[PDB]
């Protein structure tokens, strides 16, 4: 089904959210989250989701987009489920996007971040990964491993000017 | 009438707004303003209101509440036509106030203003003032001016983690 989305201003968005544990994964009411979460991203055509972003500070991140509405331009992107992911900057090179957020209705701003990093995670299966992602993808991962240590794109703005209102920035 | 309220994104709301000529206040259009932006303001349930909110740049604010919903703990304020000011920080000391602007709906943010300023401005008479006020007033003047040389709240935030949505912040 899907849960209700917190938006920005709830403290649970800026509370660390803690690991998953190889026995969780396995449980049954994890597979049921991993489902809502989905059915929840969806039902609002965002490109990802963090568990947080629902009430829940475990490590798990959601993604996929094929043809989203609300991001036209972007490249669609492949469903994967990311859990106790780990990101680090392989460059000082960044993308800026004008990136939004479904716990930040309504509005967009310019955000930098690096264009190729190195994530290590693991899936609902337990596999372990560690590649190194670039373009739009890490972008996205990035945004949404923010969502785990409380951290919301507004904190990282590159400047207050370039932030507002979708109705108002296309115009 | 009430004029329609540009919204944090449009670049108006960042220009900066020129000064008003001894000339234009005796005028009838100008008069025209002062009516439209009070009704505006008012309808709007909002402390005060700069021209460039409405499309407008010129030098032009004004304010006054009496009992407001939109932020029921601040003292009542008394109407007043404030033009081309010129405020001047009279201490460090600094008062801590979650405020919220007709121009980014729906939020709060808290942010830290000094709270003894020195004021400059004019009125639809032609008078010329110089006070220092202190205390809410100042804020709400300083809130106001700030508008003129392209400035919103969020761009003084004292921190991103203290800023979101009202249906959330009292919750
Ligand atoms: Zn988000
Ligand atoms: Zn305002």
């Amino acid at each position: 089904s899907v849960r209700k989305i917190l938006r920005m201003g709830d403290p649970i968005l800026r509370k660390i959210s803690e690991p998953v544990t190889e026995d969780e994964i396995q449980t049954k009411e994890f597979k049921k989250l991993i489902r809502d979460m989905f059915d929840t991203m969806r039902h609002a055509e965002g490109v990802g989701l963090a568990a947080p972003q629902i009430g829940i500070l475990k490590q798990i991140v959601v993604v996929g987009s094929e043809d989203n509405e609300r991001y036209p331009g972007t490249p669609d992107v492949p469903e994967r489920i990311i859990l106790n992911p780990v990101i680090t900057p392989l460059t000082k090179d960044t993308s800026g996007f004008w990136e939004g957020c479904l716990s930040v209705p309504g509005m967009r701003g310019y955000v930098e971040r690096p264009n190729q990093i190195r994530m290590q995670w693991m899936d609902e299966k337990g596999n372990q990964f560690d590649e190194t992602i670039d373009g739009y993808k890490a972008i996205v991962y990035q945004h949404e491993c923010d969502h785990l240590q409380g951290i919301l794109y507004v904190d990282r703005l590159k400047d207050t000017k370039l932030f507002g209102f979708n109705e108002t920035l296309d115009s």
